[PDB]
């Protein structure tokens, strides 16, 4: 069984035991169980897997190495697609809560599930909420007896965690820190002194990396029960940079990719994200350039916009970010070298998932 | 130690514990920090910790009756004091959503979090979202080697998904089940045929009993390593129904208990929801009063408002209110009763509980 197929039909069978389970155990009736399985279907659906595949594909490496009966590579393998979902609602519910935070408008060519005419926020935050009590409810009931449970809950909880910490750092990046304040509307920065690589980078570690990257490698290792087979370490190294790679492509993208093509309007200028082309501006800019720049960014005006679009423009950034690339490409094969030490074919999956990073 | 003392010491220690976390292993700067302290003591704290304590009151039961070492008690104790916070902070991240999911404006005399100057919608979302991943950083951090730990785990991950569920039921309580539909903008129902008791009594028992009631009686079960000691039926029977009156309370208080003294403008009228007073009145409505109902319900001019509550003053509910609450407190009874059977003790504690919520 080819693994998409394998992780799609497990999707309907999560789907079906989630719902039965609303009707038996919770007393719903069959319009809501309706209007939660639409609910599912938009939000959980329709791109490339990519998370939950990546656990599909490590415990797939595991299986090809390791002697296993094959009922036995039928759980492994069972065990990772629903690892994955978990991942993907664990995503859905981010993106969900995300847009409606944001304002967001459209995600993947589509409305944000809070704009569907019968959604609305009222409903929708409460949405999120059950896309990612989904989660722990796919966990308990296929996991139960599972010798794995226990890490896997006490990962997946973590993770969680680290990215609500990294939705506060991305939403809070505009301000100084210093002026922080529950009771005090915040001004937006105006010497921009905290859009570093430094701090950029813990954004997107928490934000992205933990739950893109960190998460899909290691839950495919404890399906497996292969988490003692690799050193943990190489594997956090390796997953922040290539999450932070990803992050920094995304950024470029909001600013310079076609809507059409984005799935999307960028807003992170208007928005006065700190993004990598930001920080990497105010890297090598000079004083007419930074001050043309503090005129114009974060401001919703598209003269304003088409300003900072074009510093980035004349600023050639473009050679920046194919230094930063050569340099991740080097770091990536030496962790995946080290990685070869003591776990040569999960090596392997980490190099795929680099390639379908790099490339796409 | 008194209890509340107890109680109240330890969220200092579960703070200090969650943020000098954050610091030491989530690269948060002090700044952040202090947000993140000052919104929890404001989303936490100031209620009656009801809910908390009841963990603490099971719990000091259970010590009076069985035999334990001196540090065996101040474990138990300390535990279902972190367990009582778990509890405060689901409230808590329920209270915030929800007070963004409708638009609120005050609760218990101050704004609503999402409505502080320096919070935000954008972070107030997260930040609710936070306060639930506090609860589970607090379990794996004190319960780590407990036996309750699975257990404890699930029941909270099942209460959880039931209050989620419930918000559901809440939020769409106004709209015909017929045509929910995310797709098409929800119209208020126009027969209120869905205003009965058993619709009714299905809202409240997921929104509010099982984490108002059923969970802190089951934890301090758990955290004393009681519960064989109890008929599980009986606590869920015995839960439903005091959660259920104590909801009936709150619907009347929304209507009629002055805004100062209620801590809250209520607008159970205008958000038309589905209140004991308006299935309550429907349930003895003659033909004309039904029609006069249809025709001001659930819209916010104050005019339209007003006579609704004329109705329901003209309607003589406190006769159907006192005759509910004799019904209830035979119910609570008899299961108080039952509950001697195997568990005396336990029995008094639910005498209690029930005593703070028939009284108020
Ligand atoms: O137990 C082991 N020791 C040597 C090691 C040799 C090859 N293996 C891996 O590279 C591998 C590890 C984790 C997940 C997927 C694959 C399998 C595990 C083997
Ligand atoms: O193991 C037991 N068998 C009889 C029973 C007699 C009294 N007990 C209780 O009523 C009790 C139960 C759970 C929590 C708090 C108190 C203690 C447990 C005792
Ligand atoms: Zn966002
Ligand atoms: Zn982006
Ligand atoms: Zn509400
Ligand atoms: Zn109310």
């Amino acid at each position: 069984m080819a693994s998409m197929e394998r992780f799609l039909s497990v999707y309907d069978e999560v789907q079906a035991f989630l719902l039965d389970q609303l009707q038996s155990k919770y007393e719903i009736d069959p319009n809501r169980a309706r209007y939660l399985r639409i609910m599912m279907d938009t939000t959980c659906l329709g791109g490339k897997y990519f998370r939950g595949m990546t656990v599909v594909n490590v415990a797939e490496g595991f299986l090809a190495v390791t002697q296993h009966d094959e009922a036995t590579k039928e759980r492994i393998l069972h065990d990772a697609c629903v690892g994955g979902w978990m991942i993907e609602f664990l995503q859905a519910h981010y993106l969900v809560e995300d847009d409606i935070m944001d304002g967001s408008v459209m995600r993947r060519g589509k409305p944000c599930w809070y704009r569907f005419p019968g959604v609305t926020t009222q409903c929708a935050i409460n949405d999120g909420i059950i896309l990612k009590s989904w989660t722990q409810i796919m966990a308990w009931h296929y996991f139960a007896d599972r010798p794995f449970l226990k890490d896997l809950l006490c990962l997946f909880q973590k993770v969680d965690y680290a990215t609500a910490v990294g939705q506060m750092y991305d939403v809070t990046s505009m301000c100084d820190s210093n002026k922080l304040d529950p009771e005090v509307a915040q001004p937006m920065t105006t010497d921009f002194a905290e859009f570093t690589p430094a701090i950029y980078k813990r954004i997107v570690k928490y934000k992205t990396t933990f739950y893109t990257y960190l998460l899909p490698l290691v839950m495919g290792l404890l399906v497996s029960e292969a988490a003692a087979s690799v050193e943990m370490n190489l594997v956090e190294r390796v997953a922040h940079l290539i999450g932070e790679y990803f992050q920094v492509q995304d950024d470029v993208m909001d600013c310079f990719t076609p809507p059409e093509q984005l799935g999307k309007v960028g807003t992170d200028i208007e928005d006065a994200k700190c993004s990598w082309l930001a920080v990497t501006f105010l890297g090598k800019a000079n004083a007419a350039q930074v001050a043309e720049f503090k005129a114009n960014y974060g401001e919703k005006d598209p003269a304003k916009v088409a300003v900072v679009k074009r510093l980035y423009s004349k600023a050639n950034l473009q050679a920046d970010f194919a230094a930063y690339e050569a340099e991740v490409v080097r770091e990536v094969e030496s962790l995946i070298e080290q990685l070869k030490v003591k776990s040569p074919t999960f090596a392997e999956s980490v190099a795929v998932v680099w390639e379908k990073t790099h490339k796409r």
